[PDB]
């Protein structure tokens, strides 16, 4: 017997799990088009040169790489975002601006589960806070799609110019800034102590830390406003984010936290993160704007870029909790059932006009009886058994009926 | 400045191309929904012993394979059928037949591009040659859908059975069957000198290699009869299979041709591959009978199977050539434009409402002027735009402009 379960970490979709698969992607699809986004896509292997950020990112860390036969250093991609921004250098100024594209990749890592599929939503090319805008109004778009409301889930936003202005502040270099981000993103999910010692780490003195964590533990966007001034760029920011989002009728999905910063080191303003609000699962989904990533591949001239991912796994365990992933069995329109085999020429004749209507048909292929070909018909969810008998022929019909019989005209049938 | 090329041997799809993509898979999904297929998925990584066949095929010699950290030896898949028959083997009789999965698996090589994407058509539990109808018929349907007619393609159409008993009539042991066939297939690509050369090497002597050469060169289905008889069971096959495809109308698009063989070790029965009928490409898809596979890999039951592939590469070069694919430029139904930013929030409200109604739709998201958002809605593809001015605005109002402008209420925008 050869090995039936597949590579480590690596999923199977027959067709039961392929039609929900199916179900959420149609949504990502559908999402993007609603929103005006164009779809794109790369090779899932990678240079490995990359990804080297070096300021200890999950993301970077858990790289599922290996070297070709040719020598050349290669990984299966932990994220899109690269890829995305290597497309965008490649086409240079005949890029037409702003750009809206969007791609479902599945990204890996190796450390549980070592692949997942990943929406990915950016908007290229806008400075201003529309672009986070439009983006965290997407993401609600398709949880609402996919039958969820905002008392089910949220979307918990911040800015990183606050931390970065605390940290610039303090006499701190700016190199130290992202690795920086890393730490205070593992915040809620491991002791205060051991963030507070990795901070120690990187050669921060208790001061600086103390600064850290006061504004992160901030409840509300007025507070900030206390800390930097009602005018400091943060906060004319995120408070026309939120005027924007209530214009467009979500303010109820979305919040101030100023403890969301993301884990990854490209981050430059606006951040922001999916949460269920019962508190039962990781992150939904995840980003925010990064306006110098383009700056550091070497693009001549800086592009801002925002965006986000939302992975197939969390979401589908949150809405199986809510129940709102039904199996949805498989159909099809019509299944022809030859009375025997002398009739199968005819029935071929017959699925050949259902299937020139646009409708969906099968033909029984194998030899069996009627009563085994209406069960057939059954299990495969027919709408309607189309039986093909020479009596009815000879008089230049078939035998019709609605599983969910009558003899019918041929030309009928459609 | 960054790598801005892809990893070698592997494509970019920047909006454009996807497009172009998208243009294909659609016409394989919409195919495969016709013809009452189901999708399914599997990992692009499997375990490189899925693949050890030892027939000297050119589909496992040119594997991208690597080893994982963990020391475990993987490929990037060089087909889908392995994985399929896994899969298979997997429900056990839990499976219910027939069944008939489809995917579009992007798959990889290593030796020129070093990954395509292949269509992949499958029938399980079908031992008559009407699975091999349906697959041929609807691999002529996805190339009729894409704009060619039965003037620019044909299916050329065999059995290995007449092969199989030339092979065994003539004393050879039947685990040279597989490798012969790999060796024949590349008869017409290089000299027959050569394919002579590579059948003695196999220890075969120049009797077996004639009896070989005459049949594969034999010009119709009479004279195979002639050969082997009328009723060896090849021919009651290919006769059968001649029938039925003319009875559901496609017999212009297929024909008989002996020296078809597939360069695929597992075929036992009908094997088939397209082409274009002005001879400039190579095959454009390819298949055949399967009916022992699964038993080589541990079924304790025989299953019947039978499929195809079809590449992304050929089809398009051909679709080119005949001028039927031309570039789809992007489009989308709205294109809201703010008069100015203090028109932001009610446009956001309209664009609320246009996307409520199923539209697909933009705002202009940074700053500018209206001639240069009506610019940008042009080069967008916008089929409407819609300007959000004060004075429209204060009598329940917005201007809608056809781009291929007049006061219209809220209300009937949608
Ligand atoms: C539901 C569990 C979860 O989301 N799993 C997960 C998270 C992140 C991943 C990355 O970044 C790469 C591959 C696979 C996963 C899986
Ligand atoms: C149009 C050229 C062609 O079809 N290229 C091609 C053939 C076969 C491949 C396999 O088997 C794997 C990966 C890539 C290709 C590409
Ligand atoms: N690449 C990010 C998400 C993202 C897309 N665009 C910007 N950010 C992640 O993996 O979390
Ligand atoms: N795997 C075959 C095509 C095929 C699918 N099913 C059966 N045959 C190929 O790559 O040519």
């Amino acid at each position: 017997m050869v090995e039936t379960e597949p590579v480590q970490g690596c999923r199977d979709f027959p067709p039961e799990a392929m039609r929900c698969r199916r179900h959420l992607f149609d949504v990502f699809h559908a999402t993007a088009k609603t929103f005006g986004f164009e779809e794109y896509d790369a090779p899932v292997l990678e240079s490995e040169e990359l990804y080297i950020r070096k300021a200890g990112e999950e993301i970077t860390e858990q790289m599922f790489n290996f070297i070709t036969k040719g020598g050349h250093r290669v990984a299966l991609r932990p994220e899109m975002t690269p890829s995305l921004a290597r497309l965008l250098l490649g086409k240079g100024r005949s890029l037409l601006l702003p750009a809206k594209w969007y791609s479902i990749p599945q990204c890996w890592r190796y450390e549980r589960r070592r692949e997942h599929y990943q929406w990915n939503m950016d908007i290229v090319g806008v400075k201003s806070v529309s672009a986070e805008v439009e983006l965290v109004c997407a993401a609600c778009w398709a949880m609402r799609s996919l039958g969820l409301s905002s008392k089910d889930v949220g979307i918990k936003v911040n800015s990183r110019k606050v931390l970065q202005t605390v940290v610039e502040q303090a006499g701190v270099t700016s190199d130290k800034f992202a690795p920086v981000c890393v730490i205070v993103d593992k915040m809620e999910k491991i002791p205060r102590e051991e963030v507070e010692a990795q901070l120690a780490v990187l050669g921060l003195e208790p001061t600086v830390v103390d600064a850290i964590t006061t504004t992160l533990s901030l409840k509300s966007i007025d507070e900030i406003a206390q800390r930097v001034g009602e005018e400091h760029e943060a906060v004319k920011e995120l408070r026309q984010f939120f005027e924007q989002v209530e214009a467009y009728g979500y303010g109820d999905w979305v919040l101030f936290d100023a403890s969301v910063v993301r884990g990854l080191a490209y981050y430059t303003g606006i951040v922001f993160e999916g949460f269920d609000r019962e508190g039962k699962f990781r992150a939904l989904c995840g980003g925010g704007r990064y306006d110098n990533l383009l700056t550091t591949y070497g693009s001549p001239t800086p592009i801002p870029c925002a965006g986000f991912g939302f992975g197939d796994c969390v979401i589908v365990e949150l809405l199986q909790e809510k129940r709102l992933l039904p199996d949805i069995p498989h159909v099809v329109d019509d299944v022809v059932i030859p009375f025997d085999e002398s009739m199968r020429p005819h029935a071929l004749a017959v699925l050949r006009r259902l299937r020139d209507a646009g409708r969906s048909a099968d033909i029984i292929l194998d030899k069996k009886k009627v009563v085994q070909a209406f069960n057939y018909a059954d299990r495969v969810g027919a709408v309607r058994a189309v039986l093909v008998a020479p009596e009815e022929w000879e008089r230049g019909e078939v035998q019709v009926k609605m599983l969910r019989g009558f003899a019918v005209p041929l030309d009928r049938l459609v």
